[PDB]
């Protein structure tokens, strides 16, 4: 998986991710009207939504679950894996504000207007575990989250405490730790944009043999640290040499250097891991955009045009069908 | 540029590319229908078509000329950069059949029916450069062609002779030459798409952080040589893992990878240099299908649906407008 | 400066360093005899050894200060630059050990016979901040610590506290922090000893050009993080394929290929980084060895050879003129 | 393998080599007086030496022959593994001068006393293999060939030519071609010795963890192709940077950065590639310096300390133990 946020030419904050995984989850489109309550049978814990939501996910008797989404007031939230460094309680801990993993993405959005709020009350930070329905492996994700102001947070939980970052990057993958990642960045400070077109090597003179000599030495492959470090520096380049051309398609194009291809990157269990949908959140105007590895044709969800004070959850299956521009 | 050719599921061969560049050439689709006399004002030399043809140019005075396309016959071919190693004649050279350097693809195209019957022609094609018009020379572009048969290859004009390889890689990209790019895969036999989970490094256990590890060493830059390296094997991967997999998508999913992102490859004018468009021909069934760095979604000109014995050439206008699927 | 321990065919414990500086700092091999004062003439404290110690210092105002060295037990320390992360504290803590930076190295040698000693006095761990004689700009150093039983530790002191880490990988370099090296080693772990001789590229066969292409993706630089990766490889790979062969030699072998060359680590101040010298402590013996810039035969100093009950520090000089052995 | 030649701060020239195998191949120094006739005894062909020759070789049945060696004139010559584009004729080839590849080390330091000598006389050097003795052929071998005017050139025979390539590089390694190698150098351009500090990631602060920033990209591993780029590179920069501080002692840390570790560079027989040997010839001084893998001490062997007008071949044992310097 990677995150990124990123501001438009106009001033509007763009936020989504990659999700890669090797297998379908049931996925499909979400909206939740606020005011609304939801029931877990399993355990019947509810929740009841402050605002209205919309975003990628799952249900389970009835209950939704997300992946990623946004609410009405232009917070944005994304789970993604984070498989090594990651520890949830077993069980509720005393005095905490205790959320269960998979319900983490909706008590953002249900009840949170910005990242500045999203903080105070992670601090309060609770990942520990609790099921849904009757069984299911309840896994693990390092959190982020980001709103109409432009700031970014990551969210990870290890075996000492709830750790809330600052976001200054602006993306997010998946293992090690977002530390971890932020110091492997200095080692790529020799990066450049330019081309550098010509090389003295004493009597040898070297020429550049195309565009893009600056750049050498940055990783190729699909490894969490090899894209963070990609979509890090790809994001930094718009930004300072192109920051009055930013529009929706630009977001992605840097996404589409980090997303997984069939066939080159093999699981254990010999199936190909995917970059099965890409997501952008407009978090001003509501609109969730998304395209899948099958249909590359981006599609808008808005959810100013659904009734926000509704009594039903709304779904949107999830497009997998090519959808071509026939010309003549 | 990066030429990649592929056989889907179904028995059918695509053939296309990525257009690198940082500026426009006022591209149109150009479709030519057969037994049709093309005239350069310029030199007053003529070309009649004996096939029809379809791709990607522009009109010089009346005069088309192709950076990339197919023709009824199920023979394409694509015209890509190759600035530091390529040596054109000033002028006609005796006893060859002198070919201009921008009426190459045509000429190809117009002529031939398959890839044996290039190669047979081709022992002798002197790519003396003279206009057609003004003083707005050739491009550096050298020429991967391939066929309904499967096969490809490589046209490449040195100092010393024209030179045409057998491309057993099915990919093409920029300088240097051929054998240089195919020599260099050789460092790379230590690559795998199979995920290493583990490695005890004696007291030490170290456990993957994530999927891909087996890839580390890959080159991620934008550099001609890298982009060959990351789409041969990509291309190499899928037809290994997925060949039954493989359909009009996967094409884009390899080109992808591979295509310049706004802001990262700066020229030393200081301009971003863009994977401006991508094509992919569908040669059995004359289908030029094309995406734009400011529109993903697929655009298709089907040649069959026009007259084949027409008399008059045909464009289609570049789409650069972001075409969103609205779905509430 | 990069740090290695290393288990000889014979069973015996080699620990030392290459030190990697753009300056000399009036360095000499120090000899101190056991139950002798030390004292500093500038804040009058003052440290009697316990044991004899031997390695690489120099002198300020008759007060022993130590880079690397060994004791007369078998334990061995060196202190290895460490820029970034590092945070002494300005003056003395409450209730605490507090050891002047200075000082760290004699504090450890002087006063314990093994790691496991060292580990509970570190508990106590503290590098706070203090000076020496009248000024001086007190660094940093990020510490391990190695013994005759095989192990190793790692002393870093933070903002927060003051780390010890067991080191299962047997090496050291600089920033960042222990822990992030650790985990940088498991992007890795595609690594291998073994020469891929082939690799079938679907209608293409790619050959290995040469011995090595197992490792391709190993990073060359001079970088503290790429040279903590070539380390801790190269030294697996002769634990595991060579474990019977290990002598003296190979210890410097492993070095060698991370030791700074003239001309290409530049500082900011335009001055060659190089690898000053390399030391190797046979902790078994007693024999501190080592090499030069200068000159690469190695030198042996045996502190048995000198009185242990003694009255005075000896010191031996820096060995900088080469020597060659004139064969005819 | 890999060849290196370099100008002293005094105006000297060095040249000299790794020998980089799995096996001894019973190798010792050799001198060979000037008019001095050498026999082969299986095929009854004769050389006699006009020149005086001193370096590294074997003798089988009475008949000398050279890894690497140099004349009394100045003349250096070094013959290094070349197993991939390598072509020696099965026979001697009409109207050639014809030399076998087992002699033509030899053959260039006992007739010639130039590089500019030597250039002339290879337009029409026919490496056709033929035995000396029993059936143990010759080997991938390209030879690096240097003076004291500073200047080198590089023999390779492939199926088409002998190939005399200038080298402006002053370096060689092993497959693929030479023309492949500097190529290869232009993809390299982008490195810098000199530190990159800081970068300014828009909102966050990147600055370098310690030295050697500016070099991130250069590759690590032990191949051909690697060792090639590292030993161009460092070689450049002790030069621009370090022109008179350059001595003996240099050209040995430049070759110690691509020579092999005992353990990781592993063949297909499970045997250690290792950088057996290292030496330095100083062409205008007649002495060839060298070590090896067990004694790193520089061993000297000056030919002007021989009679130059002898009647006997000398030898000189080949010195694999390691020599201390003990100092107290």
């Amino acid at each position: 998986c990677t995150g990124l946020a990123l501001e438009t030419k106009d001033g509007l904050h763009l936020f989504g991710r990659n999700m890669d995984i090797e297998y379908s989850f049931n996925q499909s489109i979400i909206f939740i009207p606020r005011n609304f309550k939801c029931v877990n049978k399993s355990n019947k814990k509810e929740l009841t939504t402050k605002y209205a939501v919309l975003g990628m996910g799952t249900i389970f008797d009835d209950y939704p679950t997300f992946a990623d989404g946004m609410n009405e007031k232009g917070l944005g939230c994304a789970g993604l894996n984070f498989p090594v460094y990651v520890s949830y309680s077993k069980e509720d801990i005393e005095g905490k504000t205790n959320i269960p993993v998979y319900n983490f993405l909706l008590w953002v959005l249900a009840n949170f207007s910005s990242v500045e709020e999203v903080k105070e009350a992670l601090k309060n930070a609770n990942i520990v575990d609790i099921p849904i329905s009757e069984n299911i492996p309840n896994t693990t994700l390092h959190w982020m989250i980001s709103d109409i102001t432009g700031k970014s947070i990551v969210v990870e939980q290890t075996k000492e405490k709830l750790n809330v970052f600052d976001n200054n990057i602006g993306v997010l993958t998946n293992s090690p730790t977002f530390d971890w990642h932020v110091a492997n960045l200095n080692q790529y400070v020799g990066l450049r944009y330019n081309q550098v077109p010509e090389f003295k090597l004493g009597d040898q003179s070297l020429t550049a043999l195309g565009q893009g000599t600056g750049l050498v030495g940055l990783p190729g492959d699909f490894t969490p640290a090899s894209r963070f470090i990609r979509v890090a520096f790809l994001r930094d380049a718009m930004i300072k040499n192109d920051k009055d051309s930013i529009d929706l398609i630009e977001f992605f194009h840097i996404l589409n250097n980090v997303a997984m291809v069939r066939g080159s990157t093999r699981t254990v269990e010999e199936k190909s891991d995917l970059t099965q949908y890409t997501s952008c959140m407009c978090l001003e105007k509501g609109i969730y955009y998304y395209n899948t590895y099958e249909n590359n044709q981006i599609n808008a969800i808005d959810m100013n045009k659904e009734n926000l004070d509704g009594n039903e959850i709304k779904t949107y299956k999830y497009n997998k069908t090519l959808s071509i521009n026939h010309v003549n």
